[PDB]
């Protein structure tokens, strides 16, 4: 297949208490399973339109694309972005916590700006920190449901998913608790990586 | 400012008679320069909200961000996308040439997948051709006015502005005609150029 | 103030087994009185814009004054649509089980339908039966969120929230399991209510 | 066909020199056409759905009943909301008037706050002027393309097409001065009707 499921780099309970292992099962076997293969299904049907030279549902094609492959690749850069409370650093630091001040002036500024992108979303949807290859900075970014909301070419470093299967089984209708907890487990080094990569652009 | 208004890379009626010097006219030095002052705006707005430490419009500001930048974004490629007729061949070759054969089955089913994308936009839109880098192909995807409907980390190499204001003056309602007759003037020398840059990440 | 949180016309455990009475007391002390405020203030920023004669975020103001209020009408619908197991027909009956037939061919065919659009959402959203003023008819929708995807006019008789917080402590990932179960408590006698005085206009 | 295409009510120049009878033609006899068609195609998809049992494009067909029949909704009041200058009244009166003070202070706040709608419309959108069943009372919403960011049960009263298409030919990029020169043409008389039906629910 083109798009593959990838393993959690952790044990499903290895976030705890910060987030339950129960989500972490769910979200990942159940929900991102369900993007990647609504990514894949899209491809085939749009390799079955060109065949057929019957592009009649191409509108619906687009979205699904648009919305499993956004919903595949954020996902995959959430597992990645998280680890093990004491597992990586608390605080970003070297390139990546120098940018961070750069473009907003402190780290506590960065987090203030990304905590309250998270918690007022209106709708499903996902507090991003990203670089930006046409400014050349980092900026955040709230995105709608999976696909809305972002410029083309923004490369994620740092996302967190703000639907509510992501968090309700335990911190219910309280996002702030979630997003509070949610720092706790933020991999640095994750993020420090894909920053010394995304920079490239 | 941290965004500038990039000047075209040719006379403004230097595209005709496929797409008009009055259209290209309104749509570089009115149009696009509205997303570069917008997405300034909203930079420096965001900074204010760091500074006050008020944040109560953030979903507005990150919005205006999205809108404008990638208004700027999609424009920017758009202009360096085409090239007057005659200066560029007619048809992808090499590299790139092969990569369409292998993920479109064809130029023509290439052609035609975007086409469909184009014509078929439900609202103001882009047909956009995009590098996947998760998936490692090129894929077709239909953007919603600038910042909808995209997966994050997609890198634009060839996009075709869908909004009324880029082809109504000259082909009115019929926006197939202006489809036709814009892959006359695709540059496939810049998506070639985009496409090797995006490959290496 | 302009509008009120109503209460709920029936106990908060109630709906169960079908709908538990955690998520009915979540759900409407705690999400649905969130749009009641937020509708409210909504208000009070536009008429604050219209005395300082200033609109800079009237983006803002407008979208949040559709999303919650969107919020509050579709709830407010959505707790008479429902009443305990018994209380009601199991099905439509009279003037509303003829229209039913009329324009879906049978009872069986709307709940089909009805249900494909409540499952099928991609991101939050709802399931909703609307008489259609204009071509005189009953239709189904789906809603994005609370405010999208509905022609203005619409009148609401009989709605499913299809968030996640409407069923995931419950149901969890499984929203077949919640809809099935939901049917088993629809108030037909409201939903009739609803039509009868939708056909006056 | 279950939705007709309405006549104008008046010739195609009649509104000029506000707005020309070029683009009176063009958006009523082939816009206004499109959408007409395309809710008429969405209801005969769903019927053979229901016939075949096959809902696999129900995400698909929803919205184009949704956007097709919103635009239809839109346009047949935006019609008739329109009259020759020197036809109807340049002032709300008597109800309606009363109305518009108690809801907005004045007709002169009405109006900043209207146009504030429509000027500020980021993509393709409508101002609009409509009943809230709800809160019993007038407000005003910033739609997005036809069927975005609106409560179920908004009755339209009076609204303005932001749409490109609209405007482009006569006033190009300045919008500004389209909605300065559409209020010239509001046909007062209708607003009143729609006002004194519209506010029975
Ligand atoms: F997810
Ligand atoms: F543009
Ligand atoms: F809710
Ligand atoms: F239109
Ligand atoms: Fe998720
Ligand atoms: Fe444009
Ligand atoms: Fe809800
Ligand atoms: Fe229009």
């Amino acid at each position: 297949a083109v798009y593959t499921l990838p393993e959690l780099p952790y044990d499903y309970s290895a976030l705890e208490p910060y987030i339950s292992g129960e989500i972490m099962e769910l979200h990942h076997d159940k929900h991102h399973k369900a993007y990647v293969d609504g990514a894949n299904t899209a491809l085939d049907k749009l390799a079955e339109a060109r065949d057929k030279a019957d592009f009649g549902a191409i509108n619906k094609l687009e979205k699904d694309l648009a919305f499993n492959l956004a919903g595949h690749v954020n996902h995959s850069v959430f597992w990645k972005n998280m680890a093990p409370k004491g597992s990586a650093p608390e605080r970003p630091t070297d390139e990546l916590g120098a940018a961070i001040d750069e473009f907003f002036g402190s780290f506590d500024n960065m987090k203030a700006q990304f905590t309250a992108a998270a918690t007022g979303i209106q709708g499903s949807g996902w507090a991003s920190l990203v670089w930006d290859p046409l400014g050349k900075r980092i900026n955040t970014l709230q995105f709608y449901d999976h696909q809305n909301n972002l410029p083309a070419g923004s490369i994620p470093l740092l996302q967190l998913d703000m639907w509510e299967h992501a968090f309700y089984l335990q911190y219910k209708n309280v996002k702030g608790d979630y997003v509070k907890s949610w720092w706790n487990v933020v991999n640095w080094d994750d993020v420090a990586l894909r920053f010394s990569e995304a920079r490239v652009a």
